[PDB]
């Protein structure tokens, strides 16, 4: 007698391109059912996506929340992709090698509001900064940057955002010379999680991201350093 | 620029839970402790979080969770933060006809935030259930299709409650309660009260909530359903939410 | 002064692009973990060699091209002995029982090539399917039915397509899976689980008899997973056959 | 036909293991109880499994083990089988340098298996390792680039602590780990683990020449990943070694 905001599928293992580049994508797609109301075609969930084609687009993606709406006849509901995302980079100074991203595009409308969220996890390098200065520990952190969009903010963008400002980005591959540069360039610029997001967040704090959600999460001892900054 | 959050995450430690009975039970808890960072400040003890579960020695009780809170606020010298334990539970169970105890895995998560000097405890729970399909047992002559459930209730609390209320709200309102010892009378009675009871994802969520909001001791509640499929590899899911101050 | 069995990178995700049994290709990413052997007398490997060699290939992975690649790696690596690994998820468009409704199913395949003085080649299948009890429908109207898992581990003596072990496995199970199911198929699903009830010995059993059969098996070990539904633990049941 | 195992999986069951000195930890562990099925008989009573872990008393010593091991055999009627359990681990460690204290988690599986009369008994630790890099140091100007997991599978030949496994790690690593570290121990932690620093390559070998040595262990997998902190993928390294060849 009460409304489920979120009913749905979760879980949906399908392949899925991006703009070109195929990857392969979990979905979660939801709609709200009423209080009156008591089922949806949760079938139609799968068949959307197993009909629906087409270079995922800023544009493909609206649409695609718009045509499950009127196929389960509703008024709110979200769709939710979680894929790997791949980027050709070049070396600092080698010139070579492609780097996993795992992206995550949201979208839901509720109170006739199509907002659209995006997130993306992102390989960095951190030096700690109390060592070196304490002593005659630069592990790796994951960067999380779900993002509000107020209008179309590519991937890549919020990956060249993270990777800039750390003490180093990371590469599949690095000849020896550039790794002298990538090991000393830490050494220059000690990184604390409690600063990166300081400094990541004054990036986004950016027209086109009215709200975030930033998570730095560094790798030390077998525990972990998390840093989260949220904002309107 | 403040930082909301910060402190350390993914830190394991034993721990003791202390039951509704006189039971205390011995778990494997991972922490995570945080805190919050203002713009005058421009970095934390990281080293005290890891202090505090070690220094403390004691049954995590409703007291000793508050308490806690505090404690950490005070060491750290701030004003806001949150802890977050996730501990494995488990209650002996009678089985529906042998009456054989069996033990039963619970995944329970103790949550508390202090933001604006309002302590939230919040807790959240993972029941194992059976779900069987309503348009089965009608569409079809003989038999009905039954998966394996997980009912996760996030709950604000204005009052204790206990983990294992909360896993019989969760267990009387579905399909049939998991039991890990069972033998052929009480896989008998199991495989027929299910099919008698047959639930929709859809329902579980508002039997369940219907019951929470009999409990005044619940203020606000996070309700989650997910259904692992037998006939197919996807899962469905369905969630409900509640400010009961709204 | 020991030799070190294998030493090498683990966990490098690199696109891959498949070519199917039915000649179509099908684009998915996987998980790589390429390692080489170092003698008693070598003491390092440059591990930069298997990501280049990853990044700089070419050509849709194919039973010929995967032997291939751990030719090329035992000179790109100065070495004798390496094991190549690729872990991928992988789609077939499944038809509906009765309303013949298309859609795709997820299948995990493992391909594993080792080169250690003989090349032997596997390959492994990880296929969801639904169990059904035998035991709770004697005990009326009523069964208990979950999701299982059935992992077949082959050594390959020919080639031979994952989609000729996932039929055996789909159809060696009380009913096989889909993800766009329709009212009308709905009910032959429910109805032959019933019809056609397996315990975890009496499938395991089933689906290794055609195995032995293949003939392009030279080994195989194959693995099934009752979820219960009626339980928080899962049952097992894993027979290995050599044959050789 | 016969199949080799058969049985429940994922159970969880609390249990409490006996560490050196003597004392008892209490943790929760995964059980899986598998045993042979013969071609003669097709039903396994898979109940019995569950009951044997609640049927259970004390900790899980080198005897109870064996004990569980052979009880379940009798209760299931079966003439192999198999029992592995994992279960996290921690110890009580003391800073480098100011003696703070702090438990460290390790995982540990133990496997056991009764096939032909011959009961063998196996015991797997993770050990989370630090180590830095014998190429970056030199090489650069300034700077070290990782923690890194060390995995050994034994054949126990007597009844061997996990600790001791624990130590052969920790020791042949450029450093070990600790939850709780204050300025003058982090300080020691960073040139230390500098001024020793290993390869992937030279960690696993360190580590075997004292396995090699104790004859409590005939057989070891050992494994180490290094987790590449300038990379998005981990280094990994094997040994195998069944000395009674
Ligand atoms: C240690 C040496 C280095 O400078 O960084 C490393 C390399 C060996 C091991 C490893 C962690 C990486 C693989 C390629 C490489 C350049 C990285
Ligand atoms: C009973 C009905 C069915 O047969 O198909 C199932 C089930 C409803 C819930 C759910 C588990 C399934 C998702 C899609 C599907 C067709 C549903
Ligand atoms: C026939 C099953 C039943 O009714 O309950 C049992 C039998 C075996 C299959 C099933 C998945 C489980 C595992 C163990 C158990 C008692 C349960
Ligand atoms: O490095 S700090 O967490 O001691
Ligand atoms: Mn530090």
């Amino acid at each position: 007698q009460m409304p489920i905001q979120r009913v749905g599928v979760r879980a949906v293992r399908h392949p899925l391109t991006v703009r070109t580049q195929a990857t392969v994508g979990t979905w979660n797609l939801d709609v709200h059912l009423p209080a009156d109301q008591k089922g949806t075609h949760m079938s139609r969930f799968v068949a959307l996506l197993e009909e629906r084609g087409g270079p995922l687009t800023a544009d493909a993606f609206r649409t695609m929340l718009a045509t499950m709406l009127e196929k389960l006849e509703a008024r709110a509901g979200r769709i939710e992709v979680s894929f790997p995302y791949f980027v050709n980079k070049t070396a600092p100074v080698s010139g070579v090698s492609l780097l996993d991203y795992e992206v995550t595009l949201t979208g839901d409308v509720r109170d006739g509001l199509t907002r659209v969220f995006a997130k993306v996890l992102v390989p960095v390098t951190s030096l700690c900064p109390c060592s070196k200065k304490i002593s005659q520990h630069n592990q790796r952190s994951h960067v999380t940057i779900d993002a509000e969009l107020a209008a179309d903010v590519p991937v890549e963008d919020l990956i060249r955002i993270a990777e800039e400002e750390a003490s180093c980005e990371l590469w599949g591959l690095l000849k020896r010379p550039d790794e002298k540069f990538v090991t000393e360039r830490a050494y220059e610029n000690p990184k604390f999680v409690e600063d990166l997001v300081r400094d990541v967040a004054r990036r986004l704090d950016d027209e086109r991201i009215v709200a975030y959600v930033l998570e730095a999460e560094n790798f030390e001892h077998n525990h972990s350093a998390y840093a989260l900054i949220e904002r309107d």
